[PDB]
């Protein structure tokens, strides 16, 4: 009854929605009661070969298991 | 003499937030007439005990209101 | 008990942001006998290829919601 | 369901905001049964000239958007 | 005439943070009694060493001020 | 240099621009040092006739007096 | 298509409405295809005899050319 | 010169928003002994299928950060 | 070194991610030194078919060079 | 009954941000004592016609109402 | 009487101060009527070897002239 | 590439800048890959005596590591 929120960014070079998906599984794989992910902002890195990286911050909260 | 109402919709989709988008807009677009611009205020994800994800987005859209129509 | 329910409205006026308030709050009031206050929420300006402007004033308003009136 | 509808509510009360929110929830729940969660968006407070105090709540909720039903 | 002074007031309680509302409210209406609406802007707590809280909140008042009143 | 910052509404039947110019003309009253007065949020109220109020908030600062409250 | 979007101040002894116009006629003197024009913010600044100018800073956005830098 | 931790919580209860927040920090307290103020960043409530409410709150805290353990 | 930061919309009728990388690419025609395009806000224009236009506006910088 | 007034203040220096908040925090604390934290609000810097900057910042104290501090 | 606002950025080893300085040093260059520069943003870069170089993201404004 | 992101606040009695340098080598002896740090807010606070500590809370983030638990 008492969760800790975080805030974890993905990336990917085709979209905004795999980068975002990548980070819930990646954070999925730890914490495990995921329910919902809040996206906090949205950017692209750029390269000089004009290579794109589209990153993503979600806020993902989750419920603590009796420990620190 | 033109007034409008603003609301808030929200859209979801297994795909992306651009589909989730345009099934809220067409929706809205079932009920009023002369939506232009729909603003893109919040999105988020849902995601099932099983993994499965769920794109949602909340969009702001105004439409003309018609006259003697309930706020 | 009384519960109210709010919306966001937008006038529209050639003249003033005042005249497209006023606008919006006397058709808000043609529905709902109790509204008292306004809050400004946005103010734009539409802009047509002659460059005939539109002022243009989003508004929160809130009423008493009636049992008799499907949500 | 692809689409929600949301809206904004107030509700009000002597005591505490909590009932306040309660009461609005339940009014809308009422009309729509599948709300699962109301988000506060302002917290308020009116005092009338005797000094009684009632507290005021504004939340957002949304459910599924029901076929025919206006936005 | 008809100008108003907003101010930010905290007020503070172990019980609640309605009870610490209503006496910053109380405490603002002795010294400028045409208070009506009090808008909630922060909340906190403070929690002492032992572990006990104090829950406290910012309130936004606006109050007529008096002809030759200084600012 | 330290200077006083305060929120002050005005009102007016017509406009936002006379609400504020009203606000301001009695700021300078008990002070010759405002320049600049910043729009905070803007309303209306609305009576139950239907006769409307326009109301504005301002934030104004000038110097604080070495005998004046904060 | 790709846009620009400029921010822009207009002043005015007489409404923030006329500061507004005054601005959107400027960039339009520029540029043809200003459709919209959002209100950022609203201030006025007031002289040592109490004379007001309102301002006004709003965002608008336009096709841009290749006869336009960034 | 020191350094803080900052984490966000959230808590809930069917009872209140402070009693919510009182279960948060009363679980933060078991991990850390100098949290001294927790600020509140957004309350919502969550309503199951019966129509049962659970009040729900974010917290902000900080405290010592000490040299182990993670930023 | 000083930096300029503009504001610029891309539209595209696929994506906000295909908007945004035409709006980026054509940024570096002008000025190859673009490393990062903040996300400000996204709309979509709708037609009177109901044809979407996704649109996204973005905040770039890039070294001041002038010249 | 323990209730806190709170203003804005602003401090200015051609030195630094630092200096400008530590004059006006020690200007405010010549009136109030028991000031202990301020809040920065908002930043700028003011030039001259021939180029001076002055650094001006804008702070947030809080401190127990008091009569010789009215509001 | 019209105004530009544009948004810049300056960066310094040693200070947001400088960093602004230097910021409002570089658009007076091109321009002779700016009286005010509103902090927006301030952050940090820091190298692989923990250098620090403050930058600041200030909004400026000046009359815009003929053409 | 996943990235943690935390918020952490630096303390100085000399400045912020000297605040957030703190705070950015301290995070330094957990990760090595940190390369910007956002502010986030700025306060001080002050004893009785006047004395002022600065205090600066900064964003950062950094790639996903097993020592850096969620
Ligand atoms: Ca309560
Ligand atoms: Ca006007
Ligand atoms: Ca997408
Ligand atoms: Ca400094
Ligand atoms: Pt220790
Ligand atoms: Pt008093
Ligand atoms: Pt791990």
């Amino acid at each position: 009854s008492v969760y800790k929120v975080i805030d974890i960014i993905g990336t990917s070079p085709t979209s905004w929605e795999q980068a975002a998906a990548e980070a819930v599984q990646r954070a999925r794989d730890s914490v495990d009661d995921i329910r919902v992910a809040r996206v906090i902002e949205q950017d692209m890195a750029v390269d000089s070969a004009g290579k794109i990286t589209y990153r993503i911050k979600l806020e993902v909260s989750f419920k603590m298991r009796p420990s620190q």
